[PDB]
C-alpha cells in the first residue's frame, strides 16, 4: 500500500495514538486480578502485535476471541485491527452447533478461548477445519496469552493500509434460519467513536460522557463492539475498570471502590442491581448507566430514578454500528417529575449526529411525524453494514429502497423522539390493520394472576392474520380463558372491530418456547400450535 | 455523479440536515437589524440554493463574498457549497492590487459585496474580466440579496457528489511574493467539525462548547473559516448572534443584551474590550472566550482572569483547518491561583482529537519533548489543505518530508504542552545557534521608555546572521543606543557568548514598517536598513 | 452476450441438438409410468424452458431438484442449464439439518420436489428463506410439473452465452465438518461426455457403450450427474429406462422386459440383484454393467462373471467430472479364465482420455509405477472443479501443488493399472511407515465368527500411530480378543515388525458407527473410543 503522507486515511491507530487525551499514569482495571496504566496497555499492545506477527498472522486473516469483558478484550479490540487483521466476535451465549457454524462460515486462523468455555469447545473441535492454534486465556500467570507477550519486545511500526479494510465481525441470530455475518471498516468505526462523542459530549448537563468519568461495560463485549464504549473511553484517556464475568455482588462492589461513573447495561442486569440487598446501603448518585438492547420499561426506569441514578436508553442492532439515538434531555425537562421523567426516559430516543431515520410503509413511502402514524424504520448513517458476509438474497432484503430496514415499528414525535411499538414481523395483519402484540401482551401481563404471556398470529379466512394468546400461570394460580377474555375485554380505545375483543382466543401453557439467549421463540410458538 | 447509497459521503449537508440538535424556534440574530429562528435560516438556505441555480452556477463553479460577520455570510457557508459550488472568501484588509490578484487566481463568477466595500472595488473594477455578477449587500431592504431570495421558492433537493469535491477556498499572504491560496473538501470540513467538538465538548468542567451555549463570533469569517466555529455552532442547534462590523460599545451590548457565552477573538480586540469604560459595570462571568490568532500575552490573560472571564488559547493557521491545539485544563491545574493558570491559559495548546505534531530540526530528525530544544512543528491530521492553488515549487516545500511545515518554532513538554517562541525565517542564525528574536524583543520592550521594537538579522562575517535592533521612543522619550545596550546587558541566563551582549546595535527609528493587517513588515525593515 | 459465429461454444444444447445419433421414434420409458418418443422428449424440454421463464428464472439463478430418477430429472438435466440456470442436486439420503444447510448455502430459487419426500421438506422449511416457489412432482396426473408443462409452447429459442457459464452443483459430505459444493461448467460437462465416449467407445470388443444399446441408471441422478451417462446416452440416441425408486425385483423386470444391456450400480445393489430368487430364472448374458463408487469385491465379480456378465469397474469422485478411470480388457486378457478375469475387472482401472493421473508422497515428488510403492493419487483433467463455493482454505489444500489431490492411496502397474489400497486419512501412521487399514481390517473379517470390523489408529508414545480393532460378532457368537490376536498373528509377508502383530488392540463392540449413507464413520468412531 503506497500512500501519500497529505491524503489522510482513518484508521483505529490514530484512535489509539491521537487521542483527545493521553494520561500515561492512568489505569486499567481488571476487576480484583490485574491493574496497570495506559504506558504499560501501548506496550502490551504492541507485544501483542508481535505475538501476532510470530504466528503467521497476516492483513487478510482472521483472529477469533471468546472470553468475558476484560483487559485483554480490550487489547484485542486495538492489536487485531492495527495488524490489518479482521477481529471475529464470537458469541458465547449460542448453542455449540451456532458457533460452529460462525467459525466455519468466517474462516478463523487462530481462537483465544477462555479456560471455562473449553467445555463448548470440546464438542465442537472435530469438526473445526481452519484453525491452525488455540491460545488458552486463565485468570493467573498460566494465561497463554500472557506467556505469548511477555517474549516480545515492547516495540512495533504498525502499518498504513486503505480505511476501508475490515476491521471487525460478528454474526446476529436474528430472524433467518442461519446467523447472518456483520461487518465494519476502520472508517465506520472512527466514525461512530467521533459521532457519538459529539452527541453526548456535547450535552448541556444530562446524561454525557466526558473526560472526568470513570467507565465500567456491563454489557458484553461480544456483542455490538460493547455499544462502542470501549472505544470512546480508550479515546478520551479516562480510567476502566473491566468486570469480567457478570456476578451482582462483585459489579456493586466495583462500583463501590472503583467510583464507577458511566456504565451501559440492559433491563435485566439492572433489576438484579437495583433489587439486590447489598445495594441497599450504597450511593449511587454519581453513577450513568445507558440502557439499550431492549426496551427500559417505565417501572424500571422509575425505581431507578428514586435512588438518583441518571438512567436513558439508547437504540441500535448488530447491523448498525451500533448506536442510532439516544435519550437526551433538555433543561426544561429536567424540571419534570420522577413520572414525566421516567416517560421520556424509557422513550427510544432521538437520532445521533449524522443518521437520517425515516418511518415507512411497505411500499417505501415515507409517514408524518405526527405522534401516532407507525411505520418501519429505515436509516441511514456512516456506520452501517452494506451486506451480509457472503449473501446476496438477504442482503437485497435488508438495503431494499436504498435504505436499510431495521425490522422495527415505530412512530415518531414532531419533536423527534421515536417509540417502538413492536416488530415488523411480530405484526398482527388482521382485517386490512395492524395492532401490534407488545401492548396487548402488556395488558395481559399487568393481570394479577399472570406471569408470562405471548400473543402470535393465528388465522382466520374472515378476518385473516388474527390474534391468539398464550398464558402462564403463576405458582398455584387458575384463571380461565373466558374470564382472560374478559379482563381484556373491558378494556377501551383501540380499533379494528369494537375495540379488538373477540379472537383473543387465550390459550395457558406451562410453558413458552424460549432460546439460548432468553427470547420466547416465536418462530417455533407458531409452528408447534399451528 | 451515481452513488450507491450504503456508500455514505460526509457532505455539508448532513451538517445542515442531521445535526446534533435542532429546533426551529432557535434564532440566529444579527445584531440589531435582523432576527429569525432556525426555520426561517433553512427556508433560505433553499431559497438561495434556488437564486444561485437561476443565475447559472454549477458545480465547478466560483462565488465569492466580500462581507461583514452577518446571517448572509452565514448562509453562504452553507448554500455555495451545498450546490457543489466553491465559496472564495475574500480578505478585505488586503490592499486593492492584492485583491484583484486574488479574484484573477480564482477566476470568481459572482461576487457578492457589501455596499460600503465598493470603494475598494471601484479602483479595481476595470481589470476583472470573469465575473459576470455583482451582488450588492446592504443592511436595511435595499439589500440585492433579500430581493433575489424573495422571489425563489423555499424547495430545492440538495445533489450528492463525491466526498472530496473542494468546498471552500481563502489566500494566504505569508512569506512568499504573491498571495498562496489554500482549499478544503467537504470530507475535511466535516471532520474538523466533529474533531473540534470530540475535543473541547468532552471536558470536564472548563472551556466547553455544549448545546446550552449562546455564541457570537468576534474574528473575521473571512479568516480561516472563523476557526470552523459557525459550523460547529450551527451542528449543535444553539442561538448565533453576528454583530456585524466590530465596535466594542456594540459589541459589549450584545454581549449584555442577548447573553452570549462562547466567543473567538485576538488579543487586541480582547484588550479593547476589557479598557472600555462602559466594561466596568458589566458581568463577564458566564463568558469563554478563546484567543487565537496570536500568541496571548500572559498579562492579558490575568487582567481577563480577574474579570471572571474563561480565556484560553488555541493554534492554528491558514493551511490547517484551522485548528492543531487548543488549551485544555485538569481539574487540578484549575485550582491554582490566578497566576500560575494566566501561565497556562497563555501557552499554544495541546493537539486536538487526530493530529500528530512532532518539533523537527532542519534535517527532519525528531526533538525530545523535554521542555526546552526547540524546532519546527510539522503536522498530520484530518483536515490539511494538500498544496497551494496553482502551485508547484511552493507546495513542494509546504509538504518536503512527509509532513506539512507549519513555519512556527516552539518546544513541547513531556505532558504535551506546546509553547510555539518564533518563526522559522525570523529565527537568527548567529555563529551556529539559533536565538528567539521574540524573547530579545519582549525584553527590549519591556524598558519603561519604549513603545515597539523590532528585532531583524544584520550580517557579520565574524559570528555570521547576528543581531539588531530597531527602537521607537515614547512621547518626548529620549534614551540612546548605548543606554539601551548596557540594559539589555544586564539580564543574565542565555547562551552563545557570555549572554549574548556585544552585537545589539540597537536603532532609534520614528517607524517601523507595518503591512496593510498591522504586522511588523521583517522583510522590507531588512531590505530597507540593509 | 454478443459473439460472433465463428467463435464456437461448448454449450449443453449443442449435446441436445447436434447429437452423434437423433431418431425421433426411439423412446424415453419411465417405468411402468410413462413411455414417449425422442420427440415429445425435444418438446418437453422447450415447454420446461417456458414454464421456467415464466416463473422468473433468469441466468444466474438456481433450480434445485430432490426426486428419484425419472424423466423429469433428465428434462432438468437439459432444461435448467440451456436457459442459463444453475441446477442444483439435493442429495436426498442426507439429514435434514444438511440438507437446510445446502439449500440455505447453495440460494436456491425454486424447488422442484417429490410428494414422498415431502416429510423431509416439512421440519426444514421453516429455515428457507430464498426459496419462492414449490413444485410438488407426483407419479400420476396431479403432477404439478406436468400441469405447468401443459400450458406451455413447444418453441423456444436457447441463447448462446459464454462455454464458462456454471451449469451444475452439488455438494459432497467428505472429511470436512459441512458439506462442500462442487460445480462444473457447460465446456466440462460436454468435454467429460466427448472424452468417455472416446475412451469406452472404441474399446474392441468389451465393455463398450455404442449406438445399439438399452439404457437403464441403478445410481441415483443426485450423485455424481449419474456419472454422466444420461449426458452420453443422450448424446448417442438410444433407449433409455428409467425405474424410478430402485426395488430388486422391478429392476429385474425393467431388465427382461425392455431388454437393458448398460447399466451402472454399486456393489451393494449388485449384490441384492443376483442373490433375489427372481433373478435365477432371467438371461443375462447381454448386460453391461459398470461398477464405480466403491471397491468392487472379487468375490462379487467371480459371482457376476459365472452369469456372463460383463461387470468392470470405474473410479472418480464428486470434484473430478466423476470418470477419470475404468477397466478396459485386451483380447488376450479375455482368454483368461474367471479368476484371473475377476483380477482384472475389480482394480480401479487405467486412466481416460486426456487424464494424467501420478501417484506422489507427502511432499509432491513422484514415486514410481512400479506396482507396490504406494502413494496418493493427484489428476489433471478438463473436468475438475477449480475450487470448492464460497470456500478458501479447504480449496487451497484441494489443489495444492498444482493438482487435484483426490484422497485415496494406490499403486499404479507398469501397464497402467492403478489399484486404491485405503484412504490417505485411514492411514496408520504407525513408527515411520503407513500400513493400510484396509488390509488388516479384510483380513479380520475373513473370520468365520465376524460380522464387521473396522481398524482405527489409537497412539502410542513407543510407535507413535499405532492400529487398533473394533470387533462386532454374529449370532451367538464369542471369540475373544485374544483368539482374535492370535488369528491375525498367523498371516505372514507384511512390514513393521516381524509382520505387524503385537498393538492389534482388539475390542468386541454391539455395533459401529455408520452414517446416514451407511458408511462406517472414522471421525466418531476416534472420538469415542479415544
Ligand atoms: N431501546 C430499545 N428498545 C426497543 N427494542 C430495542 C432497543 N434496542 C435494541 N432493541 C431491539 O434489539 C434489536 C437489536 O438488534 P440485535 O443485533 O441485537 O438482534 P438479536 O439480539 O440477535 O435478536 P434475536 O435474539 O431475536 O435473534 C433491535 O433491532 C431491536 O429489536
Ligand atoms: N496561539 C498562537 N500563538 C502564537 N502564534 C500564533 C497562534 N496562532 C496563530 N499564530 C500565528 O499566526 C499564524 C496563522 O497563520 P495565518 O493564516 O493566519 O498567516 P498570516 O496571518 O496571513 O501571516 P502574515 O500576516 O504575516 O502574512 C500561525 O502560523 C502562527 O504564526
Ligand atoms: N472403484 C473404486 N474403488 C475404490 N474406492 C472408490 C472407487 N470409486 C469411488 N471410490 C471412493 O468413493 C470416493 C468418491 O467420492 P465421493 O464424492 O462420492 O465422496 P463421498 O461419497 O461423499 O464420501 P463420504 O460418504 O465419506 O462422505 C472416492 O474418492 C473413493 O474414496
Amino acid at each position: 500500500y503506497v500512500n501519500d503522507p497529505s491524503n489522510y486515511q482513518l484508521l483505529i491507530k490514530n484512535l489509539l495514538f491521537s487521542p483527545v487525551a493521553f494520561n500515561p499514569e492512568q489505569e486499567i482495571v481488571y476487576a480484583n486480578h490485574r491493574r496497570h496504566s495506559y504506558k504499560t496497555f501501548h506496550d502490551r499492545v504492541r507485544q501483542f502485535a508481535n505475538a501476532l506477527t510470530k504466528m503467521g498472522v497476516k492483513k487478510g486473516d482472521t483472529v477469533a476471541v471468546m472470553d468475558y469483558d476484560s483487559h485483554r478484550y480490550l487489547e484485542c479490540y486495538f492489536a487485531i485491527p492495527m495488524i490489518g487483521a479482521k477481529l471475529h466476535m464470537i458469541n458465547v451465549r449460542l448453542s455449540p452447533e451456532q458457533i460452529l457454524y460462525t467459525i466455519d462460515h468466517a474462516e478463523d486462523d487462530i481462537i483465544l478461548i477462555h479456560e471455562e468455555f473449553l467445555p463448548i469447545l470440546d464438542q465442537i473441535k472435530g469438526r473445526i477445519d481452519t484453525v491452525t492454534r488455540y491460545v488458552v486465556l486463565r485468570d493467573d500467570e498460566e494465561c497463554e496469552y500472557e506467556r505469548l507477550l511477555e517474549q516480545e519486545s515492547t516495540e512495533y511500526n504498525f502499518p498504513d493500509f486503505d480505511e476501508n479494510t475490515v476491521a471487525t465481525t460478528f454474526y446476529t441470530t436474528g430472524t433467518t434460519g442461519f446467523p447472518k455475518g456483520v461487518f465494519f471498516t476502520h472508517r465506520q468505526l472512527v466514525l461512530h467513536t467521533m459521532g457519538i462523542l459529539s452527541t453526548i459530549g456535547t450535552n448541556a448537563s444530562q446524561g454525557r460522557l466526558h473526560q472526568g468519568d470513570i467507565y465500567m461495560p456491563i454489557t458484553p463485549m461480544f456483542h455490538v463492539h460493547a455499544w462502542g464504549l470501549p472505544y470512546m473511553a480508550t479515546m478520551l484517556g479516562v480510567k476502566q475498570v473491566y468486570p469480567g464475568k457478570y456476578v451482582p455482588d462483585v459489579l456493586l462492589n466495583l462500583i463501590e471502590q472503583e467510583k464507577v461513573t458511566f456504565s451501559h447495561c440492559v433491563p435485566t442486569i439492572l433489576h438484579l442491581l437495583l433489587s439486590s440487598p447489598k445495594s441497599k446501603a450504597m450511593d449511587f448518585s454519581g453513577w450513568k448507566v445507558v440502557i439499550g438492547g431492549a426496551a427500559l420499561p417505565k417501572a424500571l426506569c422509575k425505581s431507578a430514578l428514586e435512588r438518583d441514578i441518571d438512567v436513558f436508553a439508547g437504540y441500535g442492532m448488530s447491523e448498525t454500528g451500533p448506536i442510532l439515538s439516544i435519550v437526551q434531555l433538555t433543561p426544561e425537562q429536567l424540571e419534570l417529575d420522577v413520572d414525566q421523567q421516567a416517560e421520556y426516559r424509557s422513550k427510544t430516543g432521538k437520532k445521533v449526529a449524522l443518521v437520517e431515520a425515516y418511518i415507512v410503509d411497505e411500499d417505501m413511502n415515507k409517514l408524518p411525524h405526527d405522534g401516532e402514524t407507525a411505520g418501519e424504520i429505515v436509516v441511514r448513517a456512516p456506520w452501517l453494514t452494506p451486506n451480509y458476509y457472503k449473501d446476496n438474497k438477504n442482503s437485497k432484503a435488508l438495503w431494499r429502497g436504498g435504505y436499510l430496514h431495521t425490522g422495527d415499528v415505530a412512530h415518531i414525535d414532531d419533536e423527534g423522539f421515536i417509540k417502538i411499538t413492536d416488530r415488523v414481523k411480530d405484526m398482527i395483519k388482521i382485517s386490512g390493520e395492524w395492532v401490534s402484540s407488545l401492548e396487548l401482551e402488556d395488558i395481559l401481563h399487568q393481570h394479577q394472576s399472570v406471569s408470562e404471556v405471548a400473543v402470535i398470529g393465528m388465522p382466520h379466512n374472515k378476518w385473516g392474520e388474527v390474534p391468539l394468546a398464550l398464558v402462564t400461570l403463576k405458582e398455584d394460580a387458575q384463571v380461565t380463558e373466558k374470564e382472560l377474555l374478559g379482563f381484556a375485554k373491558d378494556f377501551i380505545n383501540k380499533g379494528i372491530l369494537a375495540r379488538e375483543a373477540l379472537l383473543l382466543k387465550v390459550k395457558i401453557v406451562d410453558e413458552i418456547a424460549k432460546t439460548s439467549v432468553g427470547k420466547v421463540d416465536k418462530k417455533e410458538l407458531r409452528k408447534l400450535h399451528l
